[PDB]
């Protein structure tokens, strides 16, 4: 059972074994331009992370090949796995993913505000764009400062998860997404703070669309609620980044050239207008997100879109010696988890790994909030920004989001 997905309408589907970016890396490094007077590069951002990884965790040199100042395949593999791990929930017994919860919440919000009726979870995934547009309209772009952040003063400092299923009272309540879901009857009122659930529409929808016979009371599993609000926030950002994208622009303006990367393995269709709506997103949901979800219903947003994680991390600043504002220092969390991934490939206390993973999840969340707050995060208004990630076209953006990088033979 091989996986097959389609990232962009004009391109051929992509068939592979288990993890798309990892498999693609195997292909680009087994190819021509990956040796001799030619090498595989991924952009300045990735160069900075690799340099920083070598400097701060020298032992990684014993697990990867950094000769000729080239970009290491083992390094990029560990890095993509870390990006994919950003939004993963390892600790905690649960029967639903943050992604499934996010889909059910968006569905309910749409039903409660806006509104052929969806019958399966699959139906819901297909209609994600309209739910996302609804969320966007409901939130608004006025009032000034939609707050996509929690009350950090009320949340743990070095752990992501809520110890016993609950964070300090009011820790989550103020995030715009959560306040919106409560305002519109999707999420019940928060538990009180003073010494089965027929009124929980989310649990009900979960029962109906997934029928797993397990209760889903988000206020009782607040780690999952926090992850759910983050996933919703991330989907809104993806929708924004892909809005009105022209994936048919001049092919020669794409940093990504599948033809050069995998030599050989490679109109009149009223696809739509150039100033597309959420058409590309619509297609992604149907031909990328859905097939991946069915193959693995526990999958989370960052696993689907490691590129989104990278953009989010790049947006945050990190957590008489030195005031380091360098990209490398800002990504210290990413670097550490990546280095740990690398070094273990050669038995790091699971607790140390959990600590490193939690610190990254925390910075991802912080960066995601900053990105969600920005008025203009589109490719146009951030050309140099995306350039550091080897993205220059809307075509590139789509692949970047799913892969976590854009390879090019240099």
């Amino acid at each position: 059972a091989e996986m097959e997905v389609q990232i962009v309408r004009n391109d051929p589907p992509l068939r592979y074994d288990t993890n798309l970016p990892v498999d693609l890396l195997h292909m680009v490094y087994a190819g021509r331009g990956a040796t001799g007077s030619s090498g595989v590069v991924f952009g300045t951002w990735y160069r900075t992370i690799q340099d920083r990884t070598i400097t701060d965790f020298p032992l990684t040199t014993r697990s990867a090949d950094f000769r000729d100042g080239r970009m290491s395949k083992t390094f990029m593999t560990a890095l993509v796995l870390s990006l994919q791990a950003c939004g993963r929930l390892y600790v905690g017994q649960r029967h639903y993913s943050a992604f499934e919860c996010a889909v059910l919440c968006l569905y309910l919000l749409y039903r409660n505000t806006h509104g052929r009726a969806p019958v399966t979870f699959g139906d819901l995934l297909g209609r994600l764009p309209r739910y996302l547009a609804c969320l966007a309209a409901v939130i608004g772009t006025e009032g000034g400062r939609p707050q996509y952040r929690y009350r950090d003063d009320k949340l743990p400092k070095t752990q992501f998860a809520a110890g016993g299923g609950r964070y300090e009272h009011g820790a989550l309540a103020s995030h715009i997404v959560i306040a919106t879901l409560m305002h519109h009857g999707v999420l019940p009122a928060a538990p009180g703070d003073v010494p089965v659930a027929h009124h929980d529409d989310i649990n009900r929808a979960a029962a109906a669309f997934l029928s797993r016979g397990h209760n889903l009371f988000l206020w009782e599993d607040q780690t999952l609620l926090r992850a759910t609000a983050n996933t919703i926030t991330a989907l809104g950002v993806i929708q924004r980044l892909l809005a009105n994208g022209n994936v048919y622009a001049d092919r020669l303006n794409n940093r990504l050239q599948l033809g050069m990367l995998i030599p050989g393995a490679v109109s009149g269709s009223d696809s739509g207008a150039i100033k597309s709506g959420d058409n590309n997103l619509e297609a992604l949901c149907a031909n990328y997100v859905l097939p991946l979800y069915r193959a693995d219903p526990a999958v989370e947003l960052t696993q689907l879109f490691p590129g989104l994680a990278a953009l989010c991390l790049d947006a945050q600043a990190g957590r008489r010696r030195v005031v380091d504002m360098s990209s490398g220092a800002r990504q210290a969390a990413l670097v550490r988890l990546t280095a740990l991934e690398l070094i273990n490939r050669t038995p790091t206390p699971v607790g140390e790994v959990i600590h490193a993973h939690d610190a990254l999840a925390i910075q991802y969340e912080q960066g995601l909030g900053l990105l969600a707050q920005q008025a203009r995060i589109g490719l146009g208004s951030n050309t140099k920004r995306f350039s550091a990630f080897n993205v220059s076209s809307d075509y590139d953006m789509l692949y970047f989001l799913c892969l976590g990088f854009i390879p090019q033979y240099l």
